[PDB]
């Protein structure tokens, strides 16, 4: 019973260093193109693609496109997209049904910041969504390059 | 008699670190590194040429990407596909012509010659490039290519 | 001995975290990481004014490059060869002209200065720059230079 002692306490010794290092690891990895927002992580992957190229990198990646479901976290987004200076792509579609944007899901939105007069279908081809240096949301044709941003 | 509740807790500091470690993981791999099994394949995102490509991946404490299987070939081609250059891999027939070897000296488990390939083109191919469809084709050293690094 | 099942059960989870981790931090680092002693240097890989790359830094939960001995100084020197720019550091002689601090107001505890240097250039140098070399050179704060941050 003494034996179970000493390796409880060497662990708690092994726990508390993986913990520290990691905390440090998690500050080093995000820089410059990470942020992190409550449980959420964003990472832009730097360059810009069309929606379904976009889409497809962050789903391979174990992610799926930028979807800020709060202020903050449309707050956290629009950093990397000021510090990239690119407008992004969120996930959110009206495809299947035009003027009722949905997360890949299918859900409904929770949030939503789009710009004054958005979504407005321009050319009534606009079924994307990007993300503003301002923050603000407009739909966007999905055949146009915009900076990918994926959410882990 | 009370080790239970220290054994419980430090139980769920554990898994609560493998949760995050785990989403680390995902993030630090896009977009450029690509994991198979226990290998973790990520580019630099430039081009050197072999010597030069090698001595970043020792350096790193890793070593050119080293694909063993079509599984791991497979993932190696997905980073060079997203990069659209083709890489060097590891492998050389350096010290006996028509011998391709790992850094160890062992010889090859596995390969994947494009069509006519490995043809030491010039008298001095001693190098291995995968090209974005997957195949391989031995190279000149002195060409620069994708770095590629296997952790 | 209920426990001594759990604590086995978790002595592997704790030993596979240490492996992943260990190989994590080696992936994390290439190809734009160093570390030394207990500190992490981390290239952005772009340019910025001195201003700019400040303010990245310590929103990133960090701050600009500050080699504090000649380990820490070869170890940032690494980067700056690797990305064959010269780097911002921390220090300033922004509030008394002729006397760099710290960010924190400390005097510098370490230097690595260049022939002549620093030498405040048109009477307008208060930011330090890293070379290639590894020495250290005064420089206007207006220019770009690369953005490393220290963890
Ligand atoms: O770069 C862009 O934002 C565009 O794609 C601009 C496009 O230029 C054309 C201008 O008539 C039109 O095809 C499109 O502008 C419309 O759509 C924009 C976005 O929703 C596209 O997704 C709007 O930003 C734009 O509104 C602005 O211009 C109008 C008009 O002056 C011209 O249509 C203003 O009423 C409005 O306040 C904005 O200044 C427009 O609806
Ligand atoms: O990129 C630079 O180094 C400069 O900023 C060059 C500038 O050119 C002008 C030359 O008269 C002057 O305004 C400045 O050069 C002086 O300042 C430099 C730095 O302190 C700027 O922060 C020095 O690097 C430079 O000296 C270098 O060149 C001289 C010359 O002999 C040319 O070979 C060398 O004596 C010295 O070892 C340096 O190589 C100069 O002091
Ligand atoms: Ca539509
Ligand atoms: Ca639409
Ligand atoms: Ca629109
Ligand atoms: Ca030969
Ligand atoms: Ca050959
Ligand atoms: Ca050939
Ligand atoms: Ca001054
Ligand atoms: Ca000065
Ligand atoms: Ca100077």
């Amino acid at each position: 019973v003494a034996s179970l002692r000493q390796q409880v306490e060497a662990l708690q010794g092994q726990v508390q260093h993986l913990q520290a290092a990691f905390s440090q690891y998690k500050k080093v990895e995000l820089f410059p193109n990470g942020q992190s927002v409550g449980e959420k992580i964003f990472k832009t992957a730097g360059f810009v693609k069309p929606f379904t190229e976009a889409q497809l990198l962050c789903t391979q990646a174990g992610g799926q496109l930028a979807s800020p479901r709060s202020a903050a976290e449309n707050a956290a987004l629009q950093q990397l997209v000021v510090a990239k200076n690119e407008a992004a792509f969120l996930s959110m579609t009206d495809s299947k049904t035009e003027g009722k944007f949905t997360y890949p899901t299918g859900e409904s939105l929770v949030y939503s910041n789009w710009a004054p007069g958005e979504p407005n279908d321009d050319g009534g081809s606009e079924d994307c969504v990007e993300i503003f240096t301002n923050g603000k949301w407009n739909d966007r044709a999905c055949g146009e390059k915009r900076l990918v941003v994926c959410e882990f």
